[PDB]
């Protein structure tokens, strides 16, 4: 790369949570993903005493795209919040170096036959999410993509709302890029984004959570999602998800953005039918 084609203000960020490059090792044939334009390596980081600490860490395959990728980086510099993925640190492709996940993300996750996360867990999942977007609202930041497959899940089973952002590999759900079927009906119809958008997509990812990783609307197409909602129509209850809970869904999804809960009450609510499950 030439930092001098970037703008001095992404390259002092990036400064001051650079890593040496002889503070990690990269393990290239250890691919953990790789999608059209970025890709994720399991590494290792060494801190001044030479203790190791597996990390992943992200890379791009190839000016504009990689100003874009240090951009993501430094986005989630200063997020601290324990249900939100935090960054390691960037080394000068460039490397943004994320805590490994050891679960994945929480849609592969769910969706995986060999465990049996039981109903308490699967709401379990959607608090810790509801935790960490009520601490990005707070920030003020808007996230545009939470979905399941955007959240990780770490070797305590604690959840991390992220976004693979250009390491998408699981692309059938965008089509601006777009996550149609997780997207507010006034983003639909603006393609504009608020935290009550977020609030809806959060809706849908509790869906997912209690249909363990069903895909939503799998009968209708991408572009037809809007006169769908229009309609007067949602997302069914899925088979065990409480009444409460699908309450919770449906507020998630009201017409207007103002009406919909906020992450506080969310957190309040979903920690109450949480503690009913023996
Ligand atoms: C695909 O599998 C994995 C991906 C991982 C990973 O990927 C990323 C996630 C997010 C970002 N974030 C980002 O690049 C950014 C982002 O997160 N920003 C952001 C945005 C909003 C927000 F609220 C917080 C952060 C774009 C910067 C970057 C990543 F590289 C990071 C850490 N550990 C991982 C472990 C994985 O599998 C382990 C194998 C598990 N198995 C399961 C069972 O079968 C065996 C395999």
């Amino acid at each position: 790369i030439d930092l001098s084609a970037l703008n001095p203000e992404l390259v002092q960020a990036v400064q001051h949570v650079v890593i040496g490059p002889s503070s990690l090792i990269v393990h290239f044939n250890e691919v953990i993903g790789r999608g059209h334009f970025g890709c994720v390596y399991h590494g290792t980081l060494l801190d001044n005493d030479g203790k190791k600490i597996h990390c992943a860490v992200k890379s791009l395959n190839r000016i504009g795209e990689v100003s874009q990728f240090l951009t993501e980086g430094i986005i989630m510099k200063d997020f601290s919040h324990p249900n939100v993925l935090s960054l390691l640190g960037i080394c000068l492709s460039p490397l943004v170096v994320l805590p490994y996940m050891k679960h994945g993300d929480l849609r592969n996750f769910i969706r995986n036959e060999t465990h049996n996360p039981t109903v308490k867990d699967l709401i379990g999942f959607g608090l810790q999410v509801a935790k960490g977007m009520k601490y990005l609202a707070s920030k003020k930041f808007v996230h545009r993509d939470l979905a399941a497959r955007n959240c990780m899940l770490d070797e305590k089973f604690t959840v991390k709302v992220a976004d693979f952002g250009l390491a998408r590999d699981d692309k059938e759900y965008y089509s601006a890029k777009l996550p149609v079927k997780w997207m507010a009906l006034e983003s639909l119809q603006t393609q504009k984004f608020t935290t009550k958008s977020d609030v809806w997509s959060f809706g849908v990812l509790l869906w997912e959570l209690m249909t363990r990783g069903a895909p939503p609307y799998p009968d209708v197409n991408t572009f037809d999602i809007t006169v769908y909602l229009l309609q007067g129509r949602r997302l069914l209850q899925p088979e065990y998800c409480p009444d409460p809970l699908y309450e919770v869904m449906l507020k998630c999804w009201h017409p207007k953005a103002e009406m919909r809960p906020s992450f506080s009450e969310l957190v309040s609510r979903i920690s109450a039918i949480f503690s009913t499950f023996i």
